[PDB]
């Protein structure tokens, strides 16, 4: 039973935390952005041009749920699932994790556009690598924080 | 007819952009985070403690729509509306703008929790300042990017 896809690991640094030592909201999203870039390295998307490493993707839209504070020095990693894709868009879900705590710290659903240099289609090879990764998701935990909308409690 | 509330202004710096000179997705959210902090300075929330300047707020959840790329050196500002609040939560909407272009570059709906030092109620004075700001929103453009959900085009 194969482990989840981990795309990115880092240690929370002092320039990402507030006075009280908690990871600022935007820097959870930064860690996920770096994860998106690493996912593009893995599938070699536009690897030989300035579009490499996520540079050819424009994030259209993202939701993020923050379930837990993350303190200075915490070692964290990102898990990433591909929810869907079409000729030029990728639908992805990142979750943030740490050792010894078995629920997500944060999760984000995102839609990304492949852009020319104005959008550009995914080539046959990219599609094949995306399908390969997707096939390897049969064991993954289903994405919880999907289709989310904000409201004050009644 | 009174102008919109501007909470934050900055110039996009080289450490926020990708190889192609475009603002990375997470750094739109960083600019909005700083805007949230400045909003808390304006209403003086926990001004005399380590909770000052947004430190006593935990972002629970956020959506962000990215309508336009933002290039290196662009002077941008944030507009902020208070959509609602209860005893301990603030519902806010930030939009990103630049001179000479009259649609939003990006927008984000967020829900934030006031936390003790575990949550804490807003005091009478905070509520009065929040109501004052809200009253000044009669002229504001209605928030467009609300209740948004992600989907691939059919």
């Amino acid at each position: 039973g194969m482990p989840a896809l981990i795309t990115y690991r880092t240690t929370v640094q002092e320039d990402w935390v507030d006075y009280n030592g908690h990871l600022r909201d935007a820097f959870y999203l930064l860690i996920f952005s770096y994860a998106t870039d690493a996912l593009m390295d893995r599938i070699g998307l536009d690897a030989d041009s300035r579009g490499q490493s996520g540079n050819s993707l424009f994030t259209l839209e993202a939701h993020i749920n923050y379930l837990h504070e993350v303190k200075l020095g915490t070692e964290v990693w990102v898990q990433t699932q591909i929810l869907g894709f079409d000729r030029k868009r990728l639908h992805v879900y990142h979750s943030l994790h740490r050792a010894g705590f078995d629920e997500v710290l944060a999760a984000s659903e995102q839609m990304l556009l492949h852009v020319d240099l104005q959008s550009a289609p995914f080539g046959h090879t990219t599609v094949c690598r995306l399908n390969h990764l997707v096939e390897q998701q049969e064991g993954a935990q289903a994405p919880q924080y999907m289709g989310r909308t904000i409201k004050l409690p009644a």
